[PDB]
């Protein structure tokens, strides 16, 4: 299938992405604490739903998260902000809680079974989000005895996600701090505005996006 992208809701940063995020890969972003990562994937979550005129691929969501940074009241907010129904966007978020990276990798295997059944209805997965990649690894795997099992796991876990991508046309989006995946990097700009810029992408120029956060989301 041809690649569809989905729009962040930033024009600026979809310019700098190529048109937004890509089905059949990876998109890693990168931030500290109020990045605006997690803000990114709630509008993304959002912005899914809607059809390709306006920036969407008329999909469903899958959400993995590991640290409790889901918000469905500002999913809500989103989707009102930009006219849908804040309900039934609510609806076509599956949610799954990661409470450790076993599980996490367990529920990235699993996922295959909702995606299968999604795959030729009227809202196939499109988006599936870990939130964020590498918590619970950090955690879990301390010190130089660890880091060898932990980049095992983590290598395989992405292995997972990048076939679910492929497979099922679907875009995968993770969160991370500091190929084989798209790598963006949010950092704080000037007067509350965020900035990404886009590193080591095989067929992209690297460059920058400023975007800001609203009721909407990410927009310019
Ligand atoms: C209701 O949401 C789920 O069941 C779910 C969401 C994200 C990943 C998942 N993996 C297995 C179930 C599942």
């Amino acid at each position: 299938a041809t690649i569809g992208r989905i729009s962040t809701g930033s024009k600026s940063l979809d310019k700098l992405l190529g048109g937004g995020i890509e089905t059949q890969a990876i998109t890693e972003v990168f931030g500290e604490f109020g990045s605006g990562k997690t803000q990114l994937a709630h509008t993304l979550a959002v912005m899914v739903q809607l059809p390709p005129e306006e920036g969407g691929l008329n999909g469903s969501v899958m959400w993995i998260d590991t640290e409790n940074t889901f918000r469905p009241e500002r999913i809500r907010e989103i989707a009102q902000n930009r006219g849908l129904d804040p309900d039934e966007v609510l609806k076509h978020i599956a949610y799954a809680r990661a409470f450790n990276s076993n599980h996490q990798m367990l529920l990235v295997q699993q996922a295959e079974d909702m995606i299968k059944e999604l795959l030729n209805t009227d809202r196939p997965v499109k988006l599936l989000i870990v939130d964020s990649l590498t918590s619970h690894f950090r955690s879990e795997y301390i010190g130089r005895g660890a880091l060898a099992e932990r980049q095992q796991k983590l290598a395989k876990h992405l292995a997972d996600l990048h076939r679910l991508a492929n497979l099922y046309d679907i875009a995968v989006f993770v969160t991370n701090q500091v190929s084989a995946t798209l790598r963006v990097y949010l950092r704080k700009g000037k007067g509350g505005k965020r900035i990404a810029r886009l590193i080591d992408a095989p067929h992209l120029p690297e460059g920058e996006a400023v975007f800001s956060i609203t009721e909407k989301g990410i927009e310019d």
